[PDB]
């Protein structure tokens, strides 16, 4: 006798509970629905469901009428009202305090309190269910190698029509790997990022012992070295900071930074160097305002400013670019001060899964007159030293990235990574694509052709999975029909955006007792946060101040 | 020296050095402006002219009983008053938290390191010219002289509110799940990383300790049976570490979640009662869900007991302490349309004000016996000799001591009281009057105003010389009590906001948790919402003796 909730019977965020070996009950508290399966809508619910516009209608409005948006963007009262709507509309979607995890399909103190887990937006399918997705489909899911090969692997390179470049692609990797840090000794549902958010541990280190080995202990600064007159991160041998390097890397090329894996990719070392310089620049600025401060307060206040700069850039440059909106997004914590909102966050497993954007990667990495293969590029920081940061920024600003949704664009060099995303999803017992769509208030797909918008890939998928209701989440995100001339389809935006909001606005520095000039050393440090940009980050820290952007 | 050492910024303004001898105050959202945030805005003037004082509000809540008997019996009205009670005291606690013993400015280290107690006021900087900043003498008075002159008990002073030994041991048992000072590191550090009501004193702080305490059948905790009665299991059987003198017999080395609870038979009484309650709730959930396994039975029982604890603490424990005629109510739904943060960090000063040593009697009176402190400490054979029924009947009848009002700390624990003074100073606490302003109370203008009498105030005046450098912890024990009450004003107005955040901030009070299905359905939900100190004893103690927190 299998678990009676295995068919996911309760709808509209109702919670399922076994009441016997072969019976269940649904808890409809505060869903706005009632009945055995929480499918009968209450009166006000009927009215609310007739005035709600679709995600695709709202997307259409924000990506047209540029003349009307140019008006709106220059009326501050109107701009804050719309940005307030953008923030609050996606609030109700994330459980906070968090609930489930890979080991707990019911709420428990272990799931609430153990920070080594990723949390879960949907609870896992129970261990004794008759099929992998519950009751639907066949006894085993299709071979992941067949899924990968038929609809995921890149044939010809498909460029992103939104114009994303390699500055964007490496910013994504650098930024997200402060909170996606899987503890593979324990398993794919466990994390080593116990801060669960934007704490900049990828610059300063996750533990105090690592931070102190990275710090200079003069003027608040981080340790550094000088090569050819340029400032780079220090070495492993000088700091005793542990890093992951193949055994053939020379000691002088073993750079030491907050995140142990950033020596793997020269694009990650580019941003690690930029942010190290930015920290020491802000220390210089704070010392001129506060000659009376000691090393500890200079260091700590610089870190808070850089956290604020990160959130500012991610909202007003990074998300702004991804969105495609004509409306100008705004980082303004005061918009939430009269709203109900929880200043806390727990990183969800499914946020990690949807962020596996590996179609972004090009076939070769083009710097100046060179075209490096994957094998030449990995673990080779000599390329950074040979070319320099100015040439990296100028080259990466010009090279187009790949399109993520729309199918068949994962580079063959990382085919094993893509296969692992499928296999670990199943290992963690994820529910199906259509279950996740309902969870985020989207209509379930009725066919594979509806999923993809074409015929050839959908027919491959139909032969593999047979029922659209057992299609898996992660391959679906990469084959989904994209928005018109966009990098993503609907499922990626509507799942990614609420997770992202909580991680940015949930930071304590956005709470009322923190969001004050004195928190950042007075008005001068505050203004650094509120004027930050990807362009100013590069201009202040890269020789020659080259122009840059997240688009080609 | 640091230019902020005089604490110049008022009304919750934040001070920042701007040079070697200059400061600026940040008045953001205080409702005041000006160099020291002392000039009120217009709306602030009107708000300040309607706010009644805490002593006026207390008078209202402890009189007019005929009016409160109507209020208490019309649910719409009762919830309206309780909603005001909760939201009035909200704006006082920083949440997310801010300062700690090592950081007088906000920092990512202070926010993220859970091994610190947080701080409601920042510490006095290390280079200030006097211990309290700039006022007073170069050294505070000798802590032994303060202790002896105004703290030590002469004759036993009973609590006029009628608090008993069931109350006093419940206070000790309950608070020592979240006051767990890490003396390896210092008085500003804690070992309770949950920072609240997680019942680690029953289940253990770590998973390794929890699994050693669990039976792994039917969700239950391990136990032993001595003379037909259920007690906690032994150290030798579970391999769980406890603090015991080496001379304790093997079967009296009880193992429970908190390593120090073998110290007092009164703490083992509650440890035994709560262990029985967990295994009782497992029995109930097993009959409701024959399909459930051991892991889900254990976890659901723990959530149910957390709710029982919060319910009892609000409606029996705080209800007794308050003295109010209005019946407080535990109802998370009252906050669902309010702004409120479901999180908590334990404050050092909350630990400090909770050192209620004067509650302890001169002897512990059980059946026909009167035990001294030396006979009572570490002696669980007393619990077995008399039994739990007799413990409850005796402790319900024995009066506790008055906490405020002076000269009532028993000599047997004089070293604990001294350490509270000394560690206050080590942690660089600001003064009584600074804490009073922080919680919107008028500063005291003389020692006589603080105590309401003459003899203690003159001793204090010769010792401290300036009322503005009087210290927080000794002041709470000499303060003039409310009329016929156990506490004075400072204790209630600092203690109540800390206490609210720790109870209502629990995740089980948030909307996504506060549902029947979280607790195994309606039968488990009802266990929380009907819990009482009387029913806790009635369900788990042979004979169902009557009990109460008052004599
Ligand atoms: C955000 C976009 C992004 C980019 C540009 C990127 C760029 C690259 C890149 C080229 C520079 C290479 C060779 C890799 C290769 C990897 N990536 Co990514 N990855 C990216 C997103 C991710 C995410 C998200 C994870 C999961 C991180 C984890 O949990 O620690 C990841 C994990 C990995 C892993 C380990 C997980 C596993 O396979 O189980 C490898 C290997 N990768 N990645
Ligand atoms: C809530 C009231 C209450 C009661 C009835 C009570 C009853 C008793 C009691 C009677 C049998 C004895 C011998 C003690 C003895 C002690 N108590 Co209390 N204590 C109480 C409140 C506290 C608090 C609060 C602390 C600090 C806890 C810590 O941080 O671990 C404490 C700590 C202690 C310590 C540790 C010293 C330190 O510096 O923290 C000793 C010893 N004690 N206590
Ligand atoms: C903390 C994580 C930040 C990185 C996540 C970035 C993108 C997630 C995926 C898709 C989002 C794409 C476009 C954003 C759409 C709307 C903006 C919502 C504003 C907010 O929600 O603020
Ligand atoms: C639910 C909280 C609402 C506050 C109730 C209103 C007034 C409080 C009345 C009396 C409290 C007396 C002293 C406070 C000192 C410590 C807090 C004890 C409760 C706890 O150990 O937590
Ligand atoms: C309980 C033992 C405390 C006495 C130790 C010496 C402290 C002397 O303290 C004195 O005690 C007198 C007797 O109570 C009081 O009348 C005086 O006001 C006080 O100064
Ligand atoms: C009232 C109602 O719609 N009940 C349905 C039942 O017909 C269906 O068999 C079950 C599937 O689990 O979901 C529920
Ligand atoms: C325990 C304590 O109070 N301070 C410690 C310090 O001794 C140690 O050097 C540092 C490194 O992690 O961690 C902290
Ligand atoms: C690391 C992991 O996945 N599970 C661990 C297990 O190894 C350990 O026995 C248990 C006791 O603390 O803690 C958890
Ligand atoms: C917390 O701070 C203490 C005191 O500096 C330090 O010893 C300890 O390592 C810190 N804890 C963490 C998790 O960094
Ligand atoms: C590493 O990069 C350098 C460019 O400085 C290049 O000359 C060399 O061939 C590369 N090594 C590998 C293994 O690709
Ligand atoms: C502010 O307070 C300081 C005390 O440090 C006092 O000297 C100064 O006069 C005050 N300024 C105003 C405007 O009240
Ligand atoms: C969290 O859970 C993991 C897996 O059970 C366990 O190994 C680890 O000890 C737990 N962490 C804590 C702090 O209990
Ligand atoms: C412990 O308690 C028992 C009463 O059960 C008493 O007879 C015995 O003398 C006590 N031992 C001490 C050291 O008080």
């Amino acid at each position: 006798h299998h678990h009676p909730c295995c068919s996911n019977p309760c709808q509209n965020r109702g919670e399922c509970m076994s009441t016997g070996f072969d019976q269940y009950k649904c808890d409809c508290t505060r869903t706005g629905f009632y009945g055995e399966n929480c499918t009968t809508p209450e009166f006000l619910t009927r009215i609310k469901l007739l005035l709600k516009p679709t995600p695709n209608t709202v997307h259409y409005i924000l990506t047209h009428f540029k003349g009307v948006w140019n008006i709106v963007n220059n009326i501050p009262f109107l701009r804050s009202l719309i940005m307030k709507y953008v923030l609050t509309s996606r609030s109700y979607l994330i459980d906070s305090p968090p609930t489930y995890n890979v080991h707990y399909g019911y709420k428990s103190w272990e799931a609430f309190s153990n920070l080594s887990y990723y949390t879960r937006a949907l609870p896992p399918v129970a261990d004794d269910c008759p099929t992998p997705m519950g009751v639907k489909g066949n006894k085993e899911l299709p071979d992941s190698k067949e899924v990968l090969e038929k609809v995921l692997l890149r044939r010809e390179f498909i460029p992103d029509p939104q114009g994303s470049n390699m500055m964007f692609a490496f910013f994504a990797q650098h930024f997200t790997h402060q909170f996606f840090k899987t503890d593979h000794k324990r398993g794919p549902g466990f994390t080593r990022g116990l801060g669960h958010g934007v704490d900049l541990n990828h610059i300063y280190g996750e533990t105090l012992d690592r931070q102190h080995k990275l710090r200079l202990f003069k003027d608040g600064k981080l340790k550094y070295q000088v090569i050819g007159g340029e400032v780079y991160p220090p070495t492993v041998k000088d700091t005793q900071v542990e890093m992951i390097y193949p055994p053939h890397i020379p000691e002088n090329l073993q750079f030491a930074v907050g995140q142990e894996v950033f020596g793997l990719v020269p694009g990650l070392m580019m941003y690690a160097t930029i942010w190290l310089r930015e920290h020491n620049r802000v220390c210089d600025i704070l010392k001129q305002e506060h000659p009376e401060w000691g090393d500890e307060q200079l260091f700590q206040t610089s870190r808070l400013i850089l956290i604020g700069e990160t959130i500012k850039i991610v909202i007003e440059d990074y998300i702004q670019h991804l969105s495609g909106y004509h409306f100008k997004l705004k980082f303004d914590p005061e918009l939430l001060f009269n709203q109900q909102f929880q200043y806390q966050n727990r990183i969800a497993s499914e946020f990690n899964t949807l962020y596996h954007w590996h179609p972004l990667l090009p076939d070769t990495f083009n710097i100046e007159d060179q075209e490096y293969s994957f094998k030449q590029f990995l673990y080779n920081n000599s390329i950074l030293l040979e070319h320099g940061l100015t040439q990296f920024v100028e080259s990466f600003t010009r090279q187009i990235a790949g399109r993520v949704a729309g199918g068949r664009n994962v580079p063959i060099a990382v085919q094993a990574v893509a296969k692992a995303s499928i296999d670990q999803s199943r290992e963690m017992k994820y529910q199906s694509l259509n279950e996740y769509r309902k969870r985020f208030s989207l209509k379930p797909y009725t066919s594979f052709e509806e999923l993809t918008g074409e015929k050839e890939m959908a027919a491959e998928l139909k032969a593999l999975y047979s029922d659209i209701d057992v299609m898996e989440l992660y391959p679906a995100l990469l084959v989904e029909k994209p928005r018109p001339d966009a990098i993503f389809g609907e499922t990626m935006v509507e799942l990614g955006a609420p997770f992202s909001l909580k991680g940015l606005m949930g930071n304590p520095i956005c709470s009322p007792q923190y969001w004050k000039p004195s928190t950042f050393g007075g008005e001068v440090g505050f203004k650094i946060i509120n004027t930050a940009s990807i362009q100013s980050l590069i201009c202040n820290n890269v020789k020659g101040c080259p122009f840059t952007s997240f688009n080609v």
